[PDB]
């Protein structure tokens, strides 16, 4: 006649059975309510079949995962080990996304920053463009052969940046090889005149024409000069073509390869 | 006499005995349910059986052991030394699967954002080709020798992706050699005659011919133009093929290696 | 006199007294079983003394352990420590393993999506020959040369993996030298009759002979063919013959390296 | 009518959900509250509209979160799970942030310490050029040919740093090469003469003339001076075009490439 | 007079300090037993003063600590903080020895599997040699030159492992240069004949003689044989004299290096 | 008339809420007094505004934060959460710093051991110098060209680490080339003469004057001697000079590169 | 008139606030005790003072610590949140030494396997030379030249190991080339009459004179002999002399690098 004295035992076990099917089934209806409502708000981003609509379902299993631990709790029964091998999943899963997780918090801090603007000729680990966009995860840009290339955020802040376009001037560099019998004056002299007649290059900066090495073969003279960005490419040729030309006419000439033979006959 | 007076411990304690025992038992059942409706399901798709039935199998001693954990905890003894061990094999497991779960995730990324399409020519780290399809954990390409090639989905995503069909139109490059005695001017007008006979070619953008740089056997011509991706390579093999006749016939010779000597006799 | 007055907390802590006794006795008996039942289930499979036994024995104290701790817990003494070392252990044995289950993760991935099947001839990262079988952590495949090559599972699926077989149908390439002198057009015509005389090579598909680019000291030209992968090999040989031969009856001639000297006497 | 006898149960269980509910409505006027505050707050530094107005969103939900959890918690239904997955979460946009971090704490170390001022002309792994600035996540430097670099504070600790500034007097040195009849005896005293004449060069400190070693075309000569840094470069051209002028007063030669042929006819 | 009326109190603490001081004597006895029983059992394997009696005394003070912080517990302090660090500490020496046990792990494999057996003639990355033995953390071989070489063994299973033994028969390979004069059709029956002359070749399995390529200088000739391994070695040696021999005695010459020289005099 | 029948329960909430805001009140005055500590403690090093300053203040928001927790906790509010996220925090920003502290471990490392001591020249990873000083995050050494030269502590501990000064004696090389047709014994009783000469040379020490190797163009002999480091350099330089006299007194000749060639007209 | 009524409440509250008071200064004469105890006992070893009194300082701060936490728990302040920020710290400071104790634990192996004694002349990854002695953190060995070179043990130990001295016989190779036109039958003779001359030399042991490949300039002959450790580097020298010798005296002609030209004239 232990259940009469008991009545309050089976009262306090009885309220806890009810309020665990309770929680089991208001769990249910709320993991409808918003299985349908996140569907509602995803509608507006852009959404594929084969993966939009499946995360949706993935956020209904997990809902109902959560209410059916907390409801095995409300019985009474120790859940320290479905909450064990639950959090060693998701720490997997976490270290798996952290390699994207790395190039979407690049482009944040990437896209706040601005370290190169938009439309500017900028390389980014040995690849020569100008860009087009900047993206969440991943960089646009065209090369110069007209190739379109794209580069993970994440990547390229790790490497060096630069960026032709930012500094309004730049610096030109020639090396000049020449024979050795050639008189030095007068090669300097040429140059001097050459470079001087020019006039998209900036007087007023650096002007360099002296003698840098000696080679094996020939001596060699190097030449600096400072222009515009955007009319350096054409200086280079000009000045190039107009060289070969006051050479030729002053008398200097070009080296060949050099070699020299001792010659004997057995 | 102290039995008839601790008839509630006994209570206590018997109602743990008996429930942790119903535990055991309902456990059980539900494991035999969960093992059977896993097959169930899992029947739908392609199912090796060395593997598939293999991961069922795994299930069920999953299931068995949290319950049996669990039912050692009702008993009243500390469980907290089994969670920790099996913590530490759950983390170990999923440090091992991080690598394929990378490519997974790398895999959906691409599916959503779509840098490349199917059957475009693209490269993915020196490797030429036109893909063929995408899957979940690896890509398919083919290459132009006809070779196949298999990628997995995290590595590409790393590294630069470059897409020449996104573009619709290219630029070529020519490098040529000629001998120093040869006119400068005649060479130019002889190229500008070729290329704009050509009907291939974009007017409309940029071309260049120009004298690039001095080389030591002989100096070197570049030309530039662009054109549509389709027509690009056969552009590049007839324009060289008229080059080739033009020269010979305009009395211009392509040089050989060249070499002076200095030349005495012992 | 508290002790007449204190009966009720004797009987508390000689229960537990008890009962935790009791559990390391059960816990030891239990462990006997265990330990011969393992054993039991383990003979099944090839068994190595020096290995297969030890692990067994690992298990005896693993269980053992468990218990004791557990039975400390039931004494009244806090064993939150005891359990924090043994989880350093496992996180540390877990990270030490954590290589071996990359390579048995993978094989498993690769057995059920069959990349490349058993019997083909393929490469996997600079390495061709002819697969003979799958295992579990390794993979086994034979050289041309004959020599066996043993690779890990987990180093191959991060790289590229080249399947030759799976492609019935692939692609040729040569390329030939030949004088400057020599007329472009007769050595064209040459080659299309060769290569239109051949029966295992692929008329539907393309053929390219045209001149790709110019060495220094010779010309080059590029032929392209496709035929089965089969006779891809012989295919190579007999057309490099009939070109030597048919060139030599021509009149054409081979290039040797080319030089040219300006030559003075000092 | 255990209604009427457990008024202090329904007592017990109607404060604590009202005391729940109270939570949530706090938490709600709380997290009204807090979010404004931020914004207020946050308008003081640049702010942008895709980014900084989205992270005082985030802030948002964060609280509100909390809140929730905890409500649920006060309700009685177990939250460790939720704790567990939240955890798990946050340790994975730790591990991603992980990189940017390393960045910022290297810049703090730079700046507190200044191994290299503003500047200054220095380099930082084969990057030669003048410092501009530092900045909190990344470095700006300006190389010689006027390019602008940008390199992350995290990369450039790690490796060796190099300040040409700091020290205000460095070396300098000549190779030379002659032929072998040449005396050595007259090229020491004629390289002795040359820098001896120079008045940049520091008397006081070393100076080196003599036959390091001898290679196959010819002997080489070794040359040391120190100077100081901002004259060096001036420095090396004079001494060099001296040089060149004294040999050939001097009546030694420079060598070109040395070959001997044994000379035999088939 | 609160003492009198706390009489149970007080009963209530006193029986946790003097448990306290029990467990403390009990566990400064137990491990003076545990301390003398390890060392009874370690004197079976050899042991070093510096190091294996080093780490008897590491248990001793650990089990002190142990019982130490659980008497701490139980004297009613918060033990959480102690055992924060002590975990962090453990956390700490298991990454630093997972180096270590990696290398362990690899060969219990390897041991178990037997890629290769001892005594056989293999390859572990780059070095060739025959294995002596295998231990516990590393491997032992024997290079053809003589020396000894030691290689862990956690290294060689992430490699490549190629085992020449396990494959009873290998296959040669030969390659030839003669003259482009000479005759195509006389070398190859003179090569067929020499490979026919000889007995240690596998005649069932193919043979190969045929024109590979055309070099610049000369053209090469390949050919390919089966043979046991043992004879292997042998067989090339004697095959290349015997190769010798037979061109100089058919007329074929061997080509040197071929230049060809257009000769002007200025 | 619940209220006046559960004062007792009024009681205990209302302690715990005054103690609450006690707890509250009294962490802000310990917050406001533990500012104004660190400061006074900290303006004894150096110390920057804009980052020293800075962090008292963050230790003044950890402190609230940390009174805040514990208060909430107080309330009867679940802050396991809180805990989780911050223990989150706490781990990324700890391995964010991992870098730094590794270079401080080993800067403490290598003060204590004193592998190389300052002053002496040594090279770190392929740059040699002299070391100045040591200091905690970094090392700082003088290069011989005068270039400075800042390197990591933690970086230079993995690599080998060379002391030239630790060692008093050091050990010479030279590679002498002559010709085929000069006798081997007059060679060595040349060289064995010169050596035997000199006096900075350690006669009880080794001296070896033999043939290592014979070179395509001419032999090479060997010579390997010992002196003090100290005066090294000048004896390299001494006995290579007096080689060279010697050599061209003896009638011994320098081998230049050396070509045979095979010579037909066509 | 609650107070008298809850004289039992205050007495709780009292008592626990006199334990913690209690608490806060046993641990403070129990931290002065402990930190002169530690000095006491450090003294014996080898004391910098900037490091070494700093650590125990260190030890200090630490007890303080613990101790003050344990009496904030006691208070009744939840410190779940202040153990969690050490806990984060304590793992940060674990993964920074991570390095360091991975160099000590290779050390200890290293010292009770001994793979090379001390005083053997042993390789360790390109580094050749004699070890000094072992030590705890780190390698010392001298190179043949002198050099001293310090090696950390964690590097050496992944890395092969290659011991000279371990092996009582080695082997020798040498290789030598001679002209096409030489008969091969008598430099057969005349290697095998000098190898047999020797005496060093193992007869035992195989011997091994034939032609091992025919290089383009000349033909390559291999010889191939075993003998003791120590006179190794002796008998190669001699050998190769007596080799040098005997060719002259034979006939036989060592060759030049061999060209051959044809040659027209423009």
């Amino acid at each position: 006649s232990w259940l009469v004295a008991n009545q309050a035992l089976l009262l306090s076990y009885a309220v806890n059975i009810v309020a665990a099917l309770a929680i089991i089934i208001v769990g249910l209806i709320i993991a409808r309510m918003i299985s349908n409502a996140v569907n509602r708000l995803m509608i507006s981003r852009k959404i594929d079949a084969t993966v939009a609509d499946f995360l949706s379902a993935l956020v209904r299993y997990g809902i109902i995962a959560f209410t059916l631990i907390a409801a095995l709790g409300r019985v009474g029964v120790q859940t320290a080990s479905v909450i064990a091998v639950l959090g060693a999943a998701g720490l997997a899963v976490g270290l798996a996304l952290q390699g994207s997780l790395s190039n979407l918090a690049a482009g944040v801090l990437l896209v706040m920053f601005r370290p190169f603007r938009a439309g500017e000729y900028v390389d980014l680990g040995g690849v020569a463009g100008t860009v087009l966009s900047v993206q969440i995860f991943s960089t646009t840009m065209r090369t110069a052969d007209g190739k379109i290339i794209v580069i993970p955020n994440g990547k390229i802040i790790a490497g060096n940046i630069i960026n032709f376009s930012r500094e309004p001037v730049r610096r030109n560099e020639f090396i000049i090889g020449v024979a050795y019998d050639s008189d030095i004056d007068q090669v300097k002299q040429i140059l001097t005149n050459i470079i001087q007649s020019e006039d998209r290059i900036l007087k007023d900066r650096e002007m360099t024409v002296r003698l840098n090495e000696l080679g094996a073969s020939s001596i060699n003279f190097v030449v600096r000069v400072w222009s515009n960005s955007g009319d350096l490419q054409n200086v280079y040729w000009d000045v190039l073509e107009r060289i070969k030309r006051e050479f030729d006419a002053a008398g200097i000439s070009f080296p060949y390869p050099q070699m020299d033979v001792n010659f004997k006959r057995v």
